[PDB]
């Protein structure tokens, strides 16, 4: 509820995404409180004083942090609502694995794209995520089991920690000129990408690519 | 058992020495392969391919990777062995806070003592370890609660996550000539670290202080 759930966030962050889909899986209502462009609020920087980051979750003036941490905590918490996590353990580990894997390695590397200097430089970094994606499309494919979602029926962990990012993909498309995520390349992920959008947990915590550009401008 | 549980390891790597202490917890006997210096082997570059890291557990012949999701993973495939992580949804994302916090900020900060240039720059380095344990000393305080452990009665997944670096820290305070964990500085973690050192499924993979000393020695 809005009296014991607050969330500090911010509307462009796939991190903070990924705290909202996840409560609104749960059907637990919230109030979020956003954070301003270059400087971080009092309330923030006392919620999180080790790492100073969004999303924080305050759960009965309890402060939770760091996305994936967050993610599981709703889960459990909640744990009489739609399961986020696979129940079976082997399964659990490996969604887990791609969720760090895409924090760790696959979205620094989509930022690398603009940082690049030269053709070489350019070159690299686009192929680098070019190949990425091959690997997240064959993960997907393997790992969905011909199910809508990674998670299967409905939404899961992983389909989370993936499709926070769709929309600062799509900006990195724009800016980059190269499409990364469409049918010719990622058929499979490009099916799943149109039904994690609709979805009512989704739909409207995930930002439109062309507000989500503009944001990008005024970043600096 | 040896027949169905690999793990692809190196003696002196803290992280691996997470899954050792954890099988070891719930009585599980497992192969353990060795890398050796400078090199990958070909099992582990099979076995990893994403991030070509130690260690890797093969179950069934099936690999996971990352320590943390490993020990996640022994903790809920071996259920009805002593728990690991925490029972609580709250002191459970807490737990997985501070390992995360761990891997991420605190262990890096150790090495940067070495790499430091100059009076500044190492009085930064060390200065900043010092303070970092202030703040885990603190926080042992806090979850402990009285009890012998971070875990409570027993070692838990962040006596486990803090603890395996135990042997790095030893050595890092010898070669930087500052004794950062000790009655002085943090006497509560002075007494615990004796405790979990002492543990049965810690004592024989905690590598002693001066073998590990040597190896960083031959480290380049």
């Amino acid at each position: 509820a809005k009296s014991d759930v607050k969330l500090l966030g911010a509307w462009p962050s796939p991190y903070v995404m990924r705290a909202r889909i996840t409560l609104n899986v749960k059907s637990v209502d919230y109030e979020l409180l956003e954070e301003t462009l270059g400087s971080k609020s009092d309330l923030l920087l006392k919620s999180n004083p080790v790492h100073k980051k969004i999303p924080v979750l305050i759960h009965n003036d309890k402060p939770i942090c760091e996305s994936l941490i967050i993610v599981h905590y709703i889960d459990e918490f909640w744990s009489s609502g739609p399961s986020i996590l696979p129940s079976d353990p082997y399964d659990r580990a490996i969604a887990r694995f791609w969720a760090a894997y895409l924090d760790e390695k696959w979205y620094p590397s989509l930022k690398g794209i603009a940082s690049a200097q030269g053709e070489e430089a350019k070159k690299a970094a686009v192929d680098q995520v070019g190949e990425s994606l091959a690997l997240i499309e064959d993960t997907y494919v393997k790992l969905s089991k011909g199910k809508p979602f990674f998670g299967g029926e409905k939404i899961g962990y992983l389909d989370i920690a993936f499709g926070c990012f769709l929309g600062w993909l799509r900006v990195t498309e724009k800016t980059s000129g190269v499409k990364f995520l469409n049918e010719a390349k990622t058929p499979h992920l490009a099916k799943w990408a149109v039904r994690f959008c609709a979805d009512p947990a989704v739909k409207d915590v995930m930002p439109e690519t062309e507000k989500l550009a503009e944001f990008a401008k005024l970043l600096a």
